[PDB]
C-alpha cells in the first residue's frame, strides 16, 4: 500500500498473508475454512496465515493452517487478467475470534464513489521498494467504469473496477496482490493490477466480487 497508513494490529481481522515460505500475496477470510484471493496469487504449497500484524513477528493472535486445495476460478485469464480470482481451502478451520473474523460477500455490487478500505503488506513505494512488517491500509474510492475504461483503454471487463486517486500517490501495490477491498462491510474487490502503484492517471484494478458471489457459494458447496 502505498500512501496509506498503519491499520492497527487485528483491525482488519479477515485479512490472511498466504504464506510460501515467505508472505507473497494477501486474501481475505469468508467463513472457517475458506479463503478469497486472486488466481495470479496462485502458488503450489500455500500456508494461509491468519491474525497477523507484523509478519516477521510471532505475536501470539496468528493462526497458521495449511491449504488442502485451491481452485482458480475456471475462466481466470493470466494475460488480461480477467476473473482474477481464486479460493483456498484450509486444512482445519480457522477459529474465529476478535481477531480472526470472515467478511461477508456482497449482495448488491458496489457503487462508484463509494470509500473502501483496502489493506496489505504490499511495497509502500511508488519509486523504488520497501515491504513493511505490519498491515497497511489505505481508504479509496471507486471509480465510474468510463474513468477506468480511460485510464486502461481496451484493458478493462466488467468484472474489473478502478478504485484510488488519478492524481497518484495513494494505492494498493506488489504484495498487496489478492487482498481485500472492503465496501459497506463486504468484500467488493481483490487487488488484482495497475500500471506501477500510485502513477498519475493510474488507479488500481481490482477483480469485482459481486459477480463471483453464484461461483464461491457453489464451489464452497461442492469442496
Ligand atoms: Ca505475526
Amino acid at each position: 500500500i502505498v500512501g496509506g497508513y498503519t491499520c492497527g494490529a487485528n483491525t482488519v481481522p479477515y485479512q490472511v498473508s498466504l504464506n510460501s515460505g515467505y508472505h507473497f500475496c494477501g486474501g481475505s477470510l469468508i467463513n472457517s475454512q475458506w479463503v478469497v484471493s486472486a488466481a495470479h496469487c496462485y502458488k503450489s504449497g500455500i500456508q494461509v496465515r491468519l491474525g497477523e500484524d507484523n509478519i516477521n513477528v510471532v505475536e501470539g493472535n496468528e493462526q497458521f493452517i495449511s491449504a488442502s486445495k485451491s481452485i482458480v476460478h475456471p475462466s481466470y485469464n493470466s494475460n488480461t487478467l480477467n476473473n482474477d480470482i481464486m479460493l483456498i481451502k484450509l486444512k482445519s478451520a480457522a477459529s474465529l475470534n476478535s481477531r480472526v473474523a470472515s467478511i461477508s460477500l456482497p449482495t448488491s455490487c458496489a457503487s462508484a464513489g463509494t470509500q473502501c478500505l483496502i489493506s496489505g503488506w504490499g511495497n509502500t513505494k511508488s519509486s523504488g521498494t520497501s515491504y513493511p512488517d505490519v498491515l497497511k491500509c489505505l481508504k479509496a474510492p471507486i471509480l465510474s467504469d468510463s474513468s477506468c475504461k480511460s485510464a486502461y483503454p481496451g484493458q478493462i471487463t466488467s468484472n474489473m473496477f478502478c478504485a484510488g486517486y488519478l492524481e497518484g500517490g495513494k494505492d494498493s501495490c506488489q504484495g498487496d496482490s489478492g487482498g481485500p477491498v472492503v465496501c459497506s462491510g463486504k468484500l467488493q474487490g481483490i487487488v488484482s493490477w495497475g500500471s506501477g502503484c500510485a502513477q498519475k492517471n493510474k488507479p488500481g484494478v481490482y477483480t469485482k466480487v459481486c459477480n463471483y458471489v453464484s461461483w464461491i457459494k457453489q464451489t464452497i458447496a461442492s469442496n
